[PDB]
């Protein structure tokens, strides 16, 4: 669902910035599927409105989020 | 520049979904840099809060936008 995905990403971007990506925060996110983007990752772009992407830094801290 | 990046993305998501990506919409986006994402594009992921991304489909139609 693109709608619940967007709610999820908005929650992450507004509330969990700087926290480590743990199983706990992963479990709290209800939509599928989830993709964690790390710096350097080679990605083949294919747009999917239902996939939640969580960007973390090299210390596994959450820096951003969006659906795609 | 993340403030102006975000205002642009909000604008394209509100007014331009479903429309072709033209020189008109590009002239309309003062932000630097602008990244147009296409199906199949291979990318090295690096989160840049000031970069505006315009997601286009295979019909060169705008489907979304986000800063990263």
């Amino acid at each position: 669902d693109p709608a619940t995905c967007e709610k999820e990403a908005q929650f992450v971007k507004q509330e969990l910035i700087g926290q480590p990506y743990t199983d706990a925060v992963a479990n709290a996110l209800q939509s599928n599927p989830i993709r964690v983007l790390h710096p350097g990752d080679m990605i083949t772009m294919e747009y999917i409105a239902s996939r939640l992407n969580i960007q973390v830094n090299e210390n596994n801290e959450i820096i951003s989020a969006h659906c795609a």
